[PDB]
């Protein structure tokens, strides 16, 4: 009864985004020991076929039964925008599963140059125990750091011990805004 | 109003630490009398399986109303890391309680070979006196040494003086670095 | 289980010994590859002129 219609068009344009994503410092780490990987901290990318996401993936060297405490693993920033841009980190869960999930007892990913409210996200295994962190202000130009955190419980074996094998897969989106 | 993700990867390597900690000599002083434990440094590690860490246990013998001092406890040096690393200790606090803290009138841990700014965290019975230490640069290969001090005081019950009751259960980190 | 019972053995004729092997399918891809040993165990098979 009584129904009408408005028939609207929607225009689509594309561009590079604005925020970003760079490799930091200590990707130069430069020191290394005979394992193959000659390095400590990978920062790279890869266009993903399935769903085409812009995954930035990030390969962190742990050490057994000694918490590891980085400081400038990826750089925030954006290069285009404006105004005063807004960042948090949200957690998701695991991606894959090598069975050993439960040997890492802690896992942090946390902000550096500038703080706020919790202000990490942290992974106990496989489960979730910190969901989101707070806002953070990025300016036109100046970035903020992101750094890590992790511990790997020193019963691990003796075989995944030489720095190949992966022990976990860690999902962390990076969530802007143009809000508080 | 205008948000976007950016979903990164995490992926993490393991391997063993660079640093790892080494028994010094006085461990081998051969040397002691009728009471059970025929040593006098003992240096050892046990994986512990609450929250995994290589904690390091260190027994120490303390001689009434006379000051002690050891030169050659524990070895820190790297055997893989090819760049110039840096050290320091930080003091936390007591572990458990055995009332006997009290009579624990001073205890020192500080460097022996490579010497630096204060050089020794201090314990004054149950508090804590000087929190941490200065850096200490260490090379491919070669060690810092690291020692001892303590003083109980005389006034320790009879019973608790046969070398079996542990009075004292001290924290110490050793916090490494790669820059000064 | 602690042990087996004893077996008789002449001259010339010799007790064959088996195996049995089932590994938990759960186990970590790395470690699949067959280069890895997961396991170390020891038996002693005790000869005897005694029942």
């Amino acid at each position: 009864t009584l129904t009408f219609t408005n028939l609207t068009y929607w225009l689509i344009n594309a561009t590079l985004p604005p925020a970003m994503k760079y490799p930091g410092t200590d990707t130069t780490i430069t020191r290394s020991d005979s394992s193959g990987y000659n390095r400590y901290v990978y920062v790279s990318y890869y266009y993903d076929p399935s769903t085409g996401y812009n995954v930035t993936r990030i390969s962190i060297v742990g050490f057994t039964g000694d918490p590891t405490n980085y400081t400038n693993v990826l750089q925030l920033c954006n290069k285009y925008y404006s105004g005063t841009l807004y960042a948090k980190l949200v957690a998701v869960g695991t991606v894959g599963t090598t069975n050993y999930e439960s040997y890492i007892k802690d896992f942090r990913v946390y902000f550096v140059n500038p703080t706020t409210t919790p202000n990490y996200v942290q992974f106990q295994g496989t489960s979730v125990t910190q969901s989101a962190t707070g806002s953070v202000s990025i300016g036109p130009g100046q970035c903020a750091t992101v750094g890590a955190y992790v511990l790997v419980d020193p019963s691990l074996p003796t075989s995944a011990r030489d720095g190949k094998t992966v022990i976990a897969t860690y999902q962390v989106n990076v969530v802007f805004s143009t809000s508080p």
